[PDB]
């Protein structure tokens, strides 16, 4: 599909599709030794919001496929503003994020939910901009790489804005100064 | 169709639900053709009721997309008080932006006894928005407590329980494709 904001897509969503297929795929075959079951010892996806919405939405799904039990956590950051329903003690994490860049977020999510104790603490990211880490972080699960570029779209945003997008795209770099500065 | 050995019977597939959403979501484009919704300025604000309407909500802001609808996303969550009748709910997480002045879209799973719903409403209804209206997946008609009814509706019901597609029993069966009936032999 074609935008007027974008500079150039980037993963449509037939592609994207794809690659989540496959990497709830690698998910399913990696938990299987582990006796995943609802109820009681299922893969609790904590995801964060909101720009993991569409994503988490499509990957629960992806893992029903592989028939991979799962419990649904939503948490928010801006600080703490929405935390876990229920306990993840003694239990399976997937931290589910949308997009690692400087990984200044998820490590600190990581070492928080660590210091909680699950069984264990994995990640799944759908994008990845592996060139701009201020800090260290390797994220288990990757659904694409993508060099250091403002993408927006499938759940992903600028100020709130683009995410419904079934595409991952590119802001025309002449449309976030063009705003940018209406705001600041 | 796939098998669910802890479902009797399914009730709608993935695909009828894609049928629907779409259908809703062009409604909702004429509905809207001529309040000037725009990006930033003036967009569709989606309010998200979690945590049943993740899977209805990250779907059915893709069809709008499909029909040039500018939408804004926000998602809240709630906790049951009790205590309540009047269906009170604590709020665990507000939208990021006021509604003020605002074309305003509450996201349920299901309304049923519509306790929660009709409450979310009127607290919206308080915070002034340009416009207030609800969209709901599945809609269990005589099972009000209160008297509501939703502006759009993608399918109605009897009153089974139902679980999938976002809806649970117990936390569980939510991350389903289909919506589907669990069956008798399980609760
Ligand atoms: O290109 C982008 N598009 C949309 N959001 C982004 C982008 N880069 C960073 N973010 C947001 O920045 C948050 C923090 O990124 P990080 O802490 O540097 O890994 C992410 O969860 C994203 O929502
Ligand atoms: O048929 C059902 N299956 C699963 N959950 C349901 C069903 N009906 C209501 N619920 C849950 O209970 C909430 C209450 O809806 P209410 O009865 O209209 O207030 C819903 O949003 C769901 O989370």
């Amino acid at each position: 599909r074609e935008y007027e904001f974008a500079e150039k897509i980037l993963f449509t969503e037939e592609e994207i599709r794809t690659r989540i297929k496959e990497v709830a795929k690698r998910i399913a075959d990696d938990y299987k030794g582990k006796g995943l079951r609802p109820y009681v010892n299922p893969l609790v996806l904590i995801s964060v919001l909101k720009g993991s919405f569409m994503f988490t939405a499509d990957l629960c799904r992806a893992l029903c496929d592989f028939n991979v039990p799962v419990r649904m956590e939503f948490i928010c950051v801006s600080r703490m503003l929405l935390d876990t329903r229920h306990s993840i003690e003694g239990h399976h994490v997937l931290i589910v994020e949308d997009i690692v860049d400087t990984a200044l977020t998820l490590n600190y999510l990581y070492h928080m939910y660590f210091t909680r104790r699950p069984a264990s603490l994995k990640t799944v990211v759908l994008l990845d901009k592996r060139e701009g880490r201020r800090v260290p972080f390797s994220a288990d699960y990757v659904v694409a790489n993508i060099p250091n570029a403002f993408v927006i779209g499938y759940g992903l945003d600028y100020d709130d804005t683009y995410r419904e997008l079934r595409d991952i795209v590119v802001l025309r770099p002449e449309v976030y100064a063009e705003r940018e500065a209406a705001r600041q």
